[PDB]
């Protein structure tokens, strides 16, 4: 089938500043790829939905997706609290890549990040799964929030989020 597209609608102080869309790379890390996807509808009933972008720091990446201790701590994935490196096929090229935050090999969860920079460092121990298709300019207005040290001056969140046709 055709790799799913899913959207992040952004608040900034609760007050609405766009839409990031993302499409998936299902055709290539199918695993990583569905558990942003359920996280992103809540269907399993939990994930982004009312979190926030804890940590930006601009020009490298914008990092969310700790539902549970709302500040790079916690989360989890749809198959239990941690799941294991799918594979490395995609690199991280550049602004734009939707990428998996870890704390080591085999410890995803439901922590991503959206690089603003080319973060080659990182390939062969991030699982790249996705890329912002629209709304870069959306993601560049929330890194202007972000700091060096990555602590965010207005609180950043996913006010909505959904598949998209
Ligand atoms: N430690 C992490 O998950 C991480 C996330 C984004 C960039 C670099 N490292
Ligand atoms: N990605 C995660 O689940 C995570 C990343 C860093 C620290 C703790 N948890
Ligand atoms: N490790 C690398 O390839 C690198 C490139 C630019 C900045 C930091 N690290």
């Amino acid at each position: 089938m055709v790799n799913p597209t899913v959207f992040f609608d952004i608040a900034v102080d609760g007050e609405p500043l766009g839409r990031v869309s993302f499409e998936l790379f299902a055709d290539k890390v199918p695993k990583t790829a569905e558990n942003f996807r359920a996280l992103s509808t809540g269907e399993k009933g939990f994930g982004y939905k009312g979190s926030c972008f804890h940590r930006i720091i601009p020009g490298f990446m914008c990092q969310g997706g700790d539902f549970t201790r709302h500040n790079g701590t916690g989360g989890k994935s749809i198959y239990g609290e941690k799941f294991e490196d799918e594979n490395f096929i995609l690199k991280h090229t550049g602004p734009g890549i939707l990428s998996m935050a870890n704390a080591g090999p085999n410890t995803n969860g439901s922590q991503f990040f959206i690089c603003t920079a080319k973060t080659e460092w990182l390939d062969g121990k991030h699982v790249v799964f996705g890329k912002v298709k629209e709304g870069m300019n959306i993601v560049e207005a929330m890194e202007r929030f972000g700091s060096r040290n990555g602590k965010t001056s207005k609180k950043i969140t996913i006010a909505d989020c959904g598949q998209l046709e």
